[PDB]
DNA sequence: AAAAAA
């Protein structure tokens, strides 16, 4: 008596590849303000 | 004194055979609304 | 004695086409407040 | 004057042994944004 | 020893045919309150 | 056979006017706490 | 052959407008928690 | 044919004037985190 | 030809007046997580 | 034509006399980081 | 002229015994994530 | 007239045996970042 | 908001 959940596992799972790819795409915007944070603390201990 | 049942399972087996049709159908659009309910939890994070 | 149900299929995946649609646009709704989510964050930090 | 109710157990252990299929299925995408909350405070905190 | 039911299926297509009318006329008042569920996410971000 | 739907596209599109209506005097309200919300920031960084 | 249904019409005309009446006087009540929903927001946010 | 609902604006009328006298009841107490919440600014910049 | 209904009056206003009673026990558990809804946060901004 | 509603006020008078006790054992939770909250801010400032 | 009720209250007092059985069982596991919801409070202000 | 909630409490306790697990796999991913909060403040103070 | 920054 069951019903294909076929499509499920087929959906979804290329669902939680596709939440990987943009979180890849934050973390390289996030080193943005890591690196400008500390190369301002240089120009101001200077 | 029987009457002949045999239009009964040949009408309903059928029936219920349907039933998984259009059960696959559905299964196949709650899975659009469970995707687009978390890749909307990736862009809220970030 | 089967009923027709082919007017189904026909009728809710061109409707879980639609769905796909009324996704994509959101997706370009919420990165319009990621984008400006972190480029406010450059304007503090300076 | 029973019914013979046995395709009712074959038909719904069957069931719930799918609902644990696409449990797993979910909290195989919940940890994605638990894993990437918690590294996106490393690097604020830097 | 049939009955005319030819006035059936031209009373009911056409009937059918008026509750796709009414459904996209709610679609059209879902959409404001989707729209403005988001523009107020700016405002409050800001 | 069909009923007269005329009284309801009548009936909701004024409806739906509405709702724009009363999403305008939102928008009006939630751009106080906006312009309140980061003049308090120039008052702090002084 | 009829049967004179003129006492229909008056007496649901008039139980529609009476819908109306008391669809107004929630609205006045819900108005309630919109406006104190978002100047509790003010004062938090100071 | 009407049923009498004489005794409905007479109820909630006195409903929603009530809910008025609770919400005054809370502004009355977020205020000591507003207040409160700025003179620990004052001693924490002395 | 009628039936005796003054059964029924003497049945339900002692009936709704019951309702009454336990909404007012109600609303007196939900001031319970109101008030230490927000001395809470009185402990946090400390 | 009542209904006895005496295991009402029994039952929900001792729930809400319970949720006095667990609303106690956070607030002895909460001090916690209060206290340790600003005796930080006395070693950093040393 | 009376049908013999005694089976009922000989099986659903039976009932609302189990129904608190289960309701302990949630309570306990609550707790989990109200208590890992506060040492985490201590470990981010650290 | 009872129903056999015996595979209740056998499920769900080791449910909540299992939350314990996954809250001790986060405090060991906090601590990374309340050590690193502090060794990093020793280096900016030299 | 605190910690960065004064």
């Amino acid at each position: 008596g069951v019903i294909d959940t076929s499509a499920v596992e087929s959906a979804i799972t290329d669902g939680q590849g596709d939440m990987k790819a943009i979180g890849g795409y934050i973390v390289g915007a996030l080193v943005i303000l890591a690196v400008a944070g500390l190369i301002y603390s240089m120009l101001r201990k200077a």
